[PDB]
């Protein structure tokens, strides 16, 4: 089946970011792109990744507006190449379906964030995260982001969203993951700082291949 | 923070021409501009040293903040580089990531805006169940600036009451999304409006019409009595 692994690159400028992502080319076949390099660099960012690399990409922009403005973000986003885009499901459901529309209307994905891995997600988006991930699966939502650090949340999740579902996990490596246990019931991975902060990035990526 | 004429623009368009042509039509009844992903992400983040550059105006991020917080704290820094005086982030994540858009705004020395309620209906899903102890949260964080929705005035002086008449308030969905203007006035310090006045056929007309409501309002510019306002606006409330 596909790659598991999918880097999280979070660096904030061109060079070092091309640089890395070259690096570990072979190990993986997606790269998430997120704010810290979009704003740093700008969208064409997504197109010469693309280009470099003939990798798959996710934009991590974690779209949380109302309909109307979510509509525009993922418009400009899927125009700029991006294959899927990250969504907050705590905004509700009319602001999920602007995205599901867009993405129908351009033959791209959206990706419904059930649940955060970092300790803060304890206080208000946990609560919801059941019926949040009950409103993708209402909603159609075939790809899901869940909890690297709270492997009986993901088990939840999976519960909730099917076998059939795509589920993706971060918070392996830096924020204490751990890569076996995720992919208990994650499809895949995400790994950002443990790849790229580190000295050796393709040793990083392939250790993790390793493990897993 | 004073916002002038208590209206800030939130600037959507998505193409560099039409944004600064509006923008300019509007400005002498301005001074808070308010920038997003809709035109950041079609134009690039130096469309906000630009709108700078060009109107002295106040730049608001609207950017919704919603990441763990090393990735907010990486967010913040770019955006506050980049210009923006201040930066719109949710709370619905959590007290850990809004804090991290605090720590980068005291070094910066500049503002973050937390988001406690959203205007649209989606936001009766989750948002407003978690909404006072957003806006709790953010008490004690020291957090001085928030955005609460002028599509329902009642839930915006329940947060007035939470954060304090020192706070600042600032309250999207006039227009479009159809809230209340008067209502919310008499409990936000400023009112945000985007298409009634972008999309118009004259946008200096439709700004200055607005303004003409407001200031039918009698509300003081000094602080200090607009906060002896507020607080019998709220007691009545
Ligand atoms: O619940 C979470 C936690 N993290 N991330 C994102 O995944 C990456 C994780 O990076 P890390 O491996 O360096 O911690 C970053 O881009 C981060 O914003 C999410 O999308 N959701
Ligand atoms: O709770 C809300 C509702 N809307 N907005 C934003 O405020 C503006 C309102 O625009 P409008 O006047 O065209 O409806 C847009 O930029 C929208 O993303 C918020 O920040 N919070």
């Amino acid at each position: 089946v596909m790659n598991r692994l999918i880097l999280a690159m979070d660096l904030m400028n061109r060079d070092d970011a091309l640089r890395v992502t070259g690096e570990v080319r072979e190990y993986i076949d997606t790269v998430k792109i997120g704010y810290p390099l979009v704003l740093s660099e700008g969208m064409d960012i997504i197109a010469e990744f693309r280009k470099r690399f003939g990798c798959r990409i996710i934009a991590n922009f974690k779209v949380a507006d109302i309909p109307e403005t979510n509509e525009k973000i993922c418009r400009a986003t899927f125009k700029a190449g991006a294959d899927a885009i990250i969504v907050h499901g705590f905004p509700g459901a009319d602001s999920v379906r602007a995205c599901l529309n867009v993405a129908e209307e351009m033959g791209r994905e959206v990706f419904l964030l059930t649940e955060m891995s970092h300790p803060g997600a304890e206080m208000f988006i946990q609560g919801a995260a059941d019926e949040i991930a009950r409103m993708g699966v209402d909603l159609g939502v075939k790809n899901y982001v869940g909890p690297s650090t709270r492997p009986e949340r993901l088990s939840r999740l999976r519960e909730i969203i099917g076998q059939d579902s795509f589920l993706i996990s971060p918070g392996v490596g830096a924020q204490g993951g751990d890569p076996g246990e995720t992919l208990r019931f994650a499809d895949a991975i995400i790994v950002g700082r443990s790849i790229y902060l580190a000295d050796n990035p393709a040793a990083a990526a392939a250790g993790i291949i390793e493990s897993i």
